[PDB]
DNA sequence: CCGACAGCGCATCAGC
DNA sequence: GCTGATGCGC
DNA sequence: GTCGG
């Protein structure tokens, strides 16, 4: 294994991210963590590490470190610094950012107890973010996530027939526990050509105590909070995106969205070498100079595929 | 050597 | 009142 | 921090 490399880079970037606010530092390093992660051996050396790719001559140098002593010194020494430290812990908080955490850091705002008493100074997703900050750290086990689905595709259902609902993200893959719920929405009425579509679901969801909270909404796109009901000791609250899509842009959102990242890459890279262009809404063909033309028309994922001559991927095998 | 590194919907705010 | 910039999360 | 033009 390599679980002390990967969490050390892991660690790494998120010191980027939060405290330096070097946000390509930060994917460098977890690019980097997610390379190591995979890999079949125990690293012994920077060097074997280096041959990776997004592994380059610092990370290298950090795994000698590492091995040779079992920590890392930037690391000890960014630890043992109360700011960076407490910078690194405010944005746990969701709605605080690296931003908002250094600004509240440098005002003397620096546990969940100063934030509690200073909730005036938090914006609505803020408050909401610290209400449930425990709550939206816990993972989600399939089958809690299954009868989420459920009570949504149920809910929709309910307001017309003729809504399309898809649960996407590492539960459509068939992950055994998920971080959040992602839920993309679309209806025959909304097309690229083309009211209250997205409202009127929202409020069915929370009219049957589905939906708790709203940290922001508008009319593509909804995050908010949810809850499944309860007999016994109640759930936790969970994250829940819903995004209207047009249809005709519906199923390569529903492509997207469901990733895996690397899936996607690769799907994209082979589209080119076919003379094809995908992105989250459309596929697209490639003329002789480059130039995309039209979007194709898309009725399914399949279609998706079959364009690019790829056999159907169940989204089970949509890890790479 | 040095620019790219994903980029967009919503909330919020400075400026007009 | 509005627009454009930006923080934020995904 | 790493990569590639
Ligand atoms: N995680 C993530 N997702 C997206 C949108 C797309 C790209 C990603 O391949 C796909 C699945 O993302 P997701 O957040 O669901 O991660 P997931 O793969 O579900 O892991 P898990 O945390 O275990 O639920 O959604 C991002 N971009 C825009 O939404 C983003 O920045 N981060
Ligand atoms: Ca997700
Ligand atoms: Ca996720
Ligand atoms: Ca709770
Ligand atoms: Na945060
Ligand atoms: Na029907
Ligand atoms: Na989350
Ligand atoms: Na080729
Ligand atoms: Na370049």
């Amino acid at each position: 294994l390599n679980g002390g490399i990967t969490d050390m880079l892991t660690e790494l970037a998120n010191f980027e991210k939060n405290v330096s606010q070097a946000i390509h530092k930060y994917n460098a390093y977890r690019k980097a963590a997610s390379v190591i992660a995979k890999y079949p051996h125990k690293i012994k050396s920077g060097a074997e590490a280096k041959k990776l790719p997004g592994v380059g001559t610092k990370i290298a140098e950090k795994i000698d470190e590492f091995l040779a002593t079992g920590k890392l010194r930037k690391l000890e020494k960014i630890r043992q610094d109360d700011t960076s430290s407490s910078i690194n812990f405010l944005t746990r908080v969701s709605g605080i950012g690296p931003s908002a955490a250094r600004k509240f850091v440098d005002e003397g705002i620096k546990t969940l107890e100063d934030l509690r008493k200073n909730e005036d100074k938090l914006n609505h997703h803020q408050r909401i973010g610290l209400k449930y900050f425990g709550d939206f750290e816990k993972r989600i086990p399939r089958e809690e996530m299954l009868q989420m689905q459920d009570i949504v595709l149920n809910e929709v259902k309910k307001v017309d027939s003729e809504y399309i609902a898809t649960v996407c993200g590492s539960f459509r893959r068939g992950a055994e526990s998920s971080g959040d719920m992602d839920v993309l929405l679309t209806h025959p009425s909304f097309t690229s050509e083309s009211p209250k579509l997205l409202h009127q679901v929202v409020e069915q969801l929370q009219k049957v105590h589905f939906i708790t909270d709203t940290l922001s909404k508008g009319e593509t796109k909804f995050m908010g909070v949810c809850q499944l009901p309860s007999k016994e000791k109640e759930y936790p609250h969970r994250r829940i995106d819903i995004r209207l899509i047009p249809k005709d842009q519906y199923y390569c959102g529903v492509l997207y969205f469901t990733g895996s990242g690397i899936f996607n890459k690769n799907m994209r890279a082979h589209a080119l070498e076919k003379g094809f262009t995908i992105n989250e809404y459309t596929i697209r063909p490639l003329g002789v100079t480059g130039v995309a033309g039209e979007p194709l028309p898309v009725d399914s994922e399949k279609d998706i595929f079959d364009y690019i001559q790829w056999k159907y991927r169940e989204p089970k095998d949509r890890s790479e």
